[PDB]
């Protein structure tokens, strides 16, 4: 079993459990300045579904689910999603 760690501005703000038979939902990160990234968890996988950064690189990256995968990164918003083991 794995977990996704969402970090923004060097603060870990949310840890999502990645369960194969798990729920499907969205979580919105939105800063006071209007910068936002919409996280979508679908069972055991996670992505940024939508964002308003200038290049949408994190959106275009799509889903990750395994610890070794390159983290989802929105560099303009200083936001990162990495997958890791339940330790
Ligand atoms: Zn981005």
């Amino acid at each position: 079993t794995y977990q996704a760690v969402l970090k923004v501005d060097n603060k870990v703000i949310k840890v999502f459990d990645l369960k194969k038979d798990g729920p499907h939902y969205t979580y919105k990160y939105e800063a006071k300045d209007g910068d936002y990234n919409l996280i979508e968890v679908d069972g055991d996988r996670i992505r940024v579904k939508e964002a308003n950064c200038a290049d949408l690189v994190d959106v275009r990256r799509g889903w990750i689910s395994k610890p070794g995968e390159t983290p989802i990164a929105c560099l303009p918003h200083n936001l990162f999603i990495t997958v890791e083991a339940s330790d």
